[PDB]
């Protein structure tokens, strides 16, 4: 049995493992990057950081970017490329550049959308193409996580209750590790629902505990101790909950602002707010840079979590808009070992930790590290847990 | 050993049969409310709550509304009177623990005082500073209406708003205390524990808030509510509890706890604090318009309590759709079934207790919650609960 996922990022590179572990199935990489076909042709991950890398040095697996390749004798296609949010503009090029490859070679390959899409999308997109053969199954899966999300999921969700719905939901069992699954077959706008609603759940909580640490940092209250008694309640609960510069990353963002598309014309909202103080929340961590008065100021990591390969849409990179926005005389220096070039958004890199400590006034950092603990006395950080 | 319960209500009475089940603790109620000082001393609960009941029913505790015999020797007074956050100045009403702190100052100025009544975030370094007192420690409450003792006895956590050795006096009096094994308790500072309480009320109406507004959103488009929220909820990080879709947000303490914050929150063009208010006014009119869209001739509301363990409705949210009601139109005629009322009327609108009647005369049922008698009548009962969980 022959399966082809299309794209080969975080969401795809997963979805393939889980499939290619067990010798029955043919699993295929298909994506426009020959760089990503390269690399994995090479066995060697093209996410640089993943976890469960042990896979690709210890289950065969093929790339290419050949439409007929892939798809000829595909039983299963998963599309897991790139879907964006550009203003209101709901950015699915790429899904319907797939569904018309698909639809050319061949129509009948029952198709996965795995991409979060806006709410309607997946039924919009079935009448528009002429194909019944689709069904949009989200995906919940964390960067850095991702294969043992994959391997392990929350919840199975399959936007499609018909038979077609069973097919896909049993594909996906007899191949998670994870067993007594909660699996719910729903139809595909609640499906797409789901995910977008519980992605907008994530941005508040942070988008919460963040507000509770503006308010403790404005009268100089132990944010730690508050945070810690509001999290003891079982309703609430210890976890997901440590504040930072704001919530950022690929999706986030992207979905917030989508769901708010969706709640236009109502005089507020959760969801407005959602997105309105995760911007208020960077300023005011700008501010607090601005009033400590650094000539000099080091930014430490592109990256916001320390299990991260990639800073796409780190709040850092945010905060660093906002200062050069507001004192652009506050000479920037980036340590980021994952750029290779020494101006990244025309400020200096520096990996030479050392010259990098000891040039900088103050160093900000979203988490800290042990690497950081040496020189803890210049550190400027929301983080609380040291998660 | 001897300790001082100032209020009779939920909070109050809790407090006061947890210290009176050890028979080593003399415990006294002070209120003043002379009813509820009767009922109490008649051995009645002047509440319902089903441990509670219990207690009453095994087998202690003392009321009075005389100040001078209540704090003659006490050890410790713990303050459970009203606060409520009036709308009108935008401010929270402090007074009923203030008049309380003056009958303490003049009559034994050296009580241990523990304040479990919510105020707002400052109010208790304030306090011992206007009244000249360090003895006075905040303690916030975390028990549900209905599950008061329980949570009394069973509590998620304890805080102890002082980090002093007459915080940790508090503390592990409440140890001794509560039947449950190995609690979490934190000792911080008095600001730090006041804004525990606030923001945790606070994000309890948000959840509400938020999955009001998916159901909001499933509503408009006609899709599943229960379907969305399950899927939503099967994430560990988000949970499968406290997420069950409903009028608004209501009962005393998280619509004045949340306004409170809000308050406290001076000046920020647009907050999730200001956004957890908004959000329910907005889910009560378009309930309302919801329900106006039916056209109901007369229209049966099924209960004014939020959820059938209450025995209470201040401010139900059951209240403000039938004021929203009063307002959008007039013309429906409205019928109450709430045999917690014995009056004819309640603003105005009839009464009607005898569900055989109320349920034929009126066209359409709105009900918070379902319940097992709703199920005969479900087809003309309106409901955003989602998981029947009553
Ligand atoms: N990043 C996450 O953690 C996450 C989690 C859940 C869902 N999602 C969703 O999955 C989508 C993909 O996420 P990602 O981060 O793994 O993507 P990505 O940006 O890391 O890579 C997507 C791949 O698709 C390739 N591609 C682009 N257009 C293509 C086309 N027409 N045909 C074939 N291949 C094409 C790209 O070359 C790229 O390699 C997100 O946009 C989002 O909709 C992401
Ligand atoms: N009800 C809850 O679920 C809950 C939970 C946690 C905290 N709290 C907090 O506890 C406070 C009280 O809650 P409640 O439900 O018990 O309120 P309640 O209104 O039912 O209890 C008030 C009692 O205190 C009495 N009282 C008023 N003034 C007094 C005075 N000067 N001296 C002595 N007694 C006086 C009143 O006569 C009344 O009997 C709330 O305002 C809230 O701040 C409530
Ligand atoms: O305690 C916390 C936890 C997270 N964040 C920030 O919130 C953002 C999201 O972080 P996280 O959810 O841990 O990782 P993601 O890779 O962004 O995955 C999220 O976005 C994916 C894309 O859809 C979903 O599939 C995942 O379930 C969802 O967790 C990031 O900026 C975090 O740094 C905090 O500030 N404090
Ligand atoms: O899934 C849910 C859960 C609650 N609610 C509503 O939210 C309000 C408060 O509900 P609940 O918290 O269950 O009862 P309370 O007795 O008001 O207790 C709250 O208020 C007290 C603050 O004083 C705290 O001590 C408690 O921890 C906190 O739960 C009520 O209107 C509920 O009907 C819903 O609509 N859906």
């Amino acid at each position: 049995m022959k399966i082809v996922i299309v794209g080969i990022g975080y969401v795809g590179l997963a979805n393939a493992i889980l499939f290619s572990k067990n010798n029955e199935n043919e699993v295929v990489l298909l994506d426009i990057d020959e760089n990503k076909i390269q690399s994995i042709n090479n066995h060697k991950s093209p996410i640089k950081d993943k976890l469960i890398e042990k896979f690709f040095v210890q289950s065969k697996l093929h790339a290419t970017s050949n439409i007929k390749e892939a798809y000829f004798n595909a039983d299963f296609a998963v599309i897991a490329t790139p879907t964006d949010y550009d203003e209101n503009f709901f950015d699915t090029r790429s899904i319907e550049n797939v569904l018309k490859d698909i639809k050319n070679i061949n129509s009948k390959i029952n198709v996965i959308i795995k991409s979060t899409v806006p709410i309607g999308y997946t039924k919009t997109i079935k009448q528009k193409f002429n194909m019944s053969n689709i069904v949009f199954s989200p995906e919940f899966l964390r960067e850095g996580s991702a294969l043992y999300d994959s391997l392990y999921p929350s919840r199975i969700i399959i936007g499609d209750k018909s038979v077609l719905g069973k097919t896909i939901g049993d594909l996906f069992l007899k191949n998670i590790e994870k067993k007594n699954v909660d699996i719910f077959y729903m139809d595909s706008d609640e499906a797409e629902s789901v995910k977008l609603f519980s992605n907008t759940y994530l941005a508040m909580r942070v988008g919460f505990f963040n507000e509770v640490d503006s308010y403790a940092r404005k009268h100089n209250l132990n944010s730690a101790d508050i945070i810690k008694g509001i999290s003891a309640d079982d309703r609430i609960g210890k976890y997901y909950n440590n504040p930072s510069f704001g919530y950022g990353g690929y999706c986030l963002p992207k979905d917030t602002k989508q769901l708010l598309a969706n709640f236009y014309n109502i005089p507020n909202s959760l969801i407005k707010a959602i997105v309105e103080t995760n911007e208020i929340r960077k300023k005011f961590i700008t501010q607090l840079i601005l009033e400590k008065k650094p000539n000099i100021l080091g930014i430490y990591r592109l990256i916001m979590k320390q299990n991260s390969d990639n800073f796409r849409n780190s709040v850092i990179i945010d905060i660093i808009k906002y200062l050069q926005e507001y004192n652009s005389n506050i000479e920037l220096i980036i340590y980021e070992p994952l750029v290779k070039e020494k101006k990244f958004l025309n400020i200096k890199v520096e990996n030479d930790f050392n010259v990098f400590g000891a040039k900088v006034d103050l160093i900000i950092a979203n988490r800290f590290d042990d690497k950081l603990k040496e020189i803890k006395d210049k550190v400027f950080s929301a983080d609380v847990f040291y998660t």
